[PDB]
This record gives structure tokens, C-alpha cells and sequence, in this order.
């Protein structure tokens, strides 16, 4: 069936473009003015059909020399399973990540935290230990456009009045970094080249880019092995993963410089370039590793039609890491070939995500490069989508990037395969976390020797702070089930 894109809010598929933008954390205080204040939210809504609309409008715009103007920053909703209860909206969706919320959740996801006998607090920020229903969140061009329009959604809901339906728990404030490295994550490297496309939306995939039914991100569309267990408004919302992930770049920075790789034709500097690379699975440019596995090539990384072109062919069911290690990151958490090959020919449509990360913080700071320690607060905004977290986000934490036998795991649990026999590829060493904050390790790192280990300084590079579990309401839903 044809996608009713004017139904979907635009975040999901699209992504709402962005320089800047703010998430609002929000209780609901009066459900009933909330409901009737919602009539008036809804059409400030961002839909999916709004997004491609505006991207002609710029283009237009742009290609005209026209003096260029404010992106309307765009505005989308999100809903946690206590907003649900709050609202009496009872309905199961079938995802126990979302209905357990990620409070507890976290400590399965590892998250650093402590135990009151079986209750699990995690070390976050102390307004991401309160309930929190839901999240408004406007992205724009600048900070002028996004207060804008973020004043007058407070106004709609009479924020900080006597009369009102909503208030703040806390805010938070993604901005991309500045000139050459906008795009570019704060340890470094070009984030968000891989995500999946969908079918019935994305027109024109790019090489490398297999596309996935979409239901696989939209609760209730074709794929959804949860459909029937749905109710109909959940029908085009998509669970939102949000988490507050700070990252320690000094840190980062000189874990490379001490851990070298010595490999002929190499500096010492460009050895511990290539080990960055080999954890991440992409030189920071964006070229992937798979493809050119020793150097560097800029302009195979500034190419959309060449730098997802891989699956890793059959390297893992050969034991062979010359290429890529085995608990790279992007491999970690899309393994590609490695699953969908033999042995397994497993359908991992389910595990995929959409990204819509944005940065914070400042840059490293001259202080901070002396010390070689972390001052300041940086890192991601970390924001995924798909139609079961269960499926998706979760799994993907637990069962590949904390895992330190996955993927030989998975292929050797068909049978033994004599190439892998005694290789643990060890912790994604981004974001794998382990639990009681023990000791991870991470092998294959070095080309010419596979079974050396680096253990990982108890520091963990990336470091969570906050999150929730968030489900995306259509439209229709909106416009049925919270508004009067
Ligand atoms: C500080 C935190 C993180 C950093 C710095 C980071 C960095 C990156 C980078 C550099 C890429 C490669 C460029 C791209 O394809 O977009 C990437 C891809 C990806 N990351 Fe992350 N990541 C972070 C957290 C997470 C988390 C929490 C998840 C999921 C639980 C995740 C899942 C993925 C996935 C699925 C891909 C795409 C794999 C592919 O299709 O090739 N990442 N990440």
C-alpha cells in the first residue's frame, strides 16, 4: 500500500534538517486543558509529506540566489508509556523496553549505576530520574528560529502560568560544530552516512543501501510482526530511543596516541589513526575501512554512490580481520553479511534503525588538550527509530554491542567453524558497556596480529547520562486520541 505521508510525523522518515536543536522533557499536569491544548499543537506538526515540500522550496530557493531564509524550525512530539498511563491511554503496544521505561531498562543496557536490593537506579542526571511523559523537541537553522517557535508552543499549553497543561522537567540543546566538521561526531569521525531505506519511501537508494519494508519502522505497516497484536492508532508512530550519551574526547584522543599500531609504511601518528579507524570500522573522513583498509581516501568518503557500498563478504565465517575487525562499531551494531550469509542467512530487518543524532557541547578546549582529561560537557544527542525497540535499539546494546563473543557466537551456534575457534572479537568499544562497570577488552584491532587484546581504560569513552523510551503517535492518532 501506498505510505500516507501527510500522517507521519517528519522526523522519522525524512529527518528534520538541522543546525540546532532543542528537546523539552515535559510532565502533563492537567490532562484535560493538555487534550484541548493539543486542537492547537497538532498543526504545527512537522509531517513527513511537510519535509520533502520544504526540501524542493530550498532547492528552489537555492538554486535561485535568493537571500536565504529561516527554516520554520520544525516541530515534532513523543510520548513515554507513563504519558500514556497519565492520559489513559492504555492500550498495549507490545514492546517491553518501552513499557518498562529506560530508567530500569538501563541496567541491562549496562548504564553505570547502584541497587537498592532488586531497584536499579542509573548515574544520570537528576532530571532523567524523574517521570517524564513525553518530549517536544524544534529543529532549525539557528537559535533565533527554534526559541521562536518553541515560545509559541509554551505558549499553547500556558507553560509556566497558573492555567497550565504541561511543565518543564528539563531541556537539552544539540548543535552541529562548527565549519569543516558539521556532520562530524566529537571524537571525530562523519556520522550519519548508513541508515536503512525504506521501501515505499525511499525513491532512490544508494549503493549499499538495501531497502527494509516499513514496517519495520512504522508500528502497524507491512513487515510489522506485531501487527495484529496493535491497536489502530498506533498505526504510523514509531518508538523514539532517546539517550543523553556525553563523550570523553581528550580521553579518546590520547587512548590512541598510547596504543600505536606498528605496521610497515606507518607513522607512529598514523598508527594510532588506523586504530581509531579499525574500532570504529570508518577513517574519520567517512571511508570505510572494508574498502580501503590501511589508508585514508577523502574523496571515496565525500562520495554517497561509493562509501556504503560492503557487507563484509564472508571475512567473519573466514576469520579473517585484515580488512575490519570483527567488534568494529558499525559492525557491531549492522552486522551485514555476517549474519545475512551463511551460515545463518538470518533476516535482520528487524534490528535496523534510523539515526537522527545531533552534537552538543563545545570543542576541546586548549586546557583540556593539555591535560589529556575532559573539563567540559560534549557529546551526542543519540536518537533512533524503529518499530520495536525490542527489536531494535535494546538488542542491539545487550546482545552484539556488550557482547563480547558476538558475532561468533551467532555463526558458531549453527556449528563450529575451525577459523573462528577461540576468537572473542571482544567489546564494541564506542558504546559496549558492561555491568558492575568491569574490566572490556577488545581483540583483532591489529591486522597482522588478531589475537592480541587492548584492554580499554576504565573510563569508558562514551558515557550515558539520561534517556527515555519515547512512541511517536501519527497524526490521526494525535488528533483521536490526545485531542478533544
Ligand atoms: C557517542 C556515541 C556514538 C558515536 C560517537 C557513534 C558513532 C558512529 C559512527 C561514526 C558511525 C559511522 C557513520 C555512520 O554510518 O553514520 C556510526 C554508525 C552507527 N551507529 Fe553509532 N555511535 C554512537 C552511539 C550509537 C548507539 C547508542 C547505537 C545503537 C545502540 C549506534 C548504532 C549505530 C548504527 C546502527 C550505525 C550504522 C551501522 C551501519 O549501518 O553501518 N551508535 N556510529
Amino acid at each position: 500500500p501506498p505510505l500516507d505521508l501527510n500522517n507521519i510525523q517528519g522526523d522519522i522518515l525524512g529527518g528534520l534538517p538541522k543546525r540546532t536543536e532543542t528537546y523539552f522533557f515535559f510532565d502533563v499536569t492537567n490532562v484535560d486543558q493538555f487534550k484541548a491544548n493539543m486542537a492547537h499543537f497538532i498543526p504545527h506538526i512537522k509531517t513527513s509529506a511537510g519535509i520533502i515540500k520544504d526540501r524542493e522550496a530550498i532547492k528552489e530557493h537555492k538554486r535561485q540566489k535568493k537571500p536565504g531564509l529561516v527554516p520554520m524550525a520544525a516541530v515534532n512530539v513523543s510520548f513515554s508509556h507513563l504519558g500514556l498511563q497519565k492520559l489513559g491511554i492504555t492500550d498495549d503496544l507490545s514492546d517491553n523496553a518501552f513499557t518498562t521505561g529506560q530508567r530500569k531498562d538501563a541496567e541491562i543496557l549496562g548504564d553505570p549505576g547502584s541497587k537498592n536490593g532488586d531497584a536499579f537506579t542509573p548515574a544520570w542526571e537528576a532530571p532523567f530520574l524523574k517521570d517524564i511523559h513525553g518530549v517536544i523537541f524544534v529543529a532549525g537553522d539557528c537559535h533565533g528560529s527554534v526559541n521562536k517557535k518553541l515560545d509559541e508552543i509554551k505558549h499553547i499549553f500556558g507553560v509556566g502560568t497558573s492555567h497550565a497543561s504541561i511543565s518543564e522537567v528539563t531541556h537539552v540543546r544539540g548543535d552541529v560544530r562548527p565549519g569543516d566538521v558539521h556532520a562530524h561526531e566529537h571524537f571525530g569521525w562523519l556520522d550519519g552516512i548508513s541508515n536503512p531505506a525504506v521501501e515505499q519511501f525511499d525513491q532512490n537508494p544508494l549503493p549499499g543501501q538495501d531497502p527494509i519494508r516499513p514496517g519495520f519502522i512504522l508500528a502497524k505497516e507491512n513487515g510489522d510482526s506485531r501487527a495484529a497484536a496493535r491497536p489502530d492508532w498506533a498505526k504510523d508512530g514509531s518508538f523514539l530511543t532517546f539517550r543523553y550519551l556525553f563523550q570523553m574526547v581528550p580521553e579518546f584522543d590520547d587512548f590512541l596516541e598510547s596504543n600505536p599500531i606498528v605496521l610497515p609504511g606507518l607513522s607512529r601518528k598514523e598508527g594510532s589513526e588506523l586504530l581509531g579507524a579499525r574500532i570504529v570500522g570508518r577513517w574519520k573522513s567517512g571511508a570505510p575501512i572494508e574498502i580501503t583498509p590501511l589508508k585514508d581516501d577523502p574523496k571515496l568518503a565525500a562520495d554517497a554512490q561509493r562509501n556504503n557500498k560492503f557487507d563484509f563478504g564472508d571475512s567473519l565465517v573466514r576469520g579473517d580481520q585484515t580488512k575490519c575487525p570483527f567488534a568494529a562499531h558499525i559492525r557491531k551494531t549492522y552486522p551485514r553479511n555476517d549474519l545475512e550469509g551463511p551460515p545463518l542467512k538470518a533476516d535482520i530487518d528487524n534490528r535496523r534503525i534510523i539515526r537522527r543524532g545531533i552534537q552538543f557541547g563545545p570543542e576541546v578546549t586548549s586546557q583540556e588538550h593539555h591535560d589529556k582529561k575532559t573539563h567540559h560537557g560534549r557529546g551526542l544527542l543519540f536518537v533512533c527509530y524503529s518499530s520495536s525497540i525490542d527489536d531494535g535499539f535494546h538488542f542491539i546494546q545487550e546482545s552484539w554491542a556488550n557482547a563480547p563473543n558476538f558475532p561468533v557466537n551467532a555463526v558458531t551456534s549453527a556449528g563450529p567453524i575451525p577459523p573462528l575457534d577461540g576468537v572473542v572479537p571482544g567489546f564494541d568499544a564506542i558504546i559496549g558497556q558492561k555491568v558492575g562497570g568491569g574490566i572490556r577488552q577488545i581483540s583483532g584491532t591489529n591486522p597482522n596480529d588478531p589475537t592480541t587484546n587492548i584492554t580499554l581504560p576504565d573510563q569508558d569513552f562514551v558515557v550515558p547520562r539520561g534517556g527515555e523510551y519515547f512512541f511517536s503517535p501519527s497524526i490521526t492518532a494525535l488528533k483521536t486520541k490526545f485531542a478533544i
